[PDB]
């Protein structure tokens, strides 16, 4: 009713340290999703200013 991605499991509630997290139900695969202002491979890191 909504899309077709249900936010994300319960299990990897936590897929990345700064940026949300979506999972390709159609294909079983969760993501990460860093917003404009972190950085890092897990964006643990902060953009110093922008």
């Amino acid at each position: 009713v909504v899309s077709h991605f249900n936010d994300c499991p319960d299990s990897h509630t936590q897929f990345c340290f700064h940026g949300t997290c979506r999972f390709l139900v159609q294909e079983d695969k969760p993501a990460c999703v860093c917003h404009s202002g972190y950085v890092g491979a897990r964006c643990e890191h902060a953009d110093l200013l922008a």
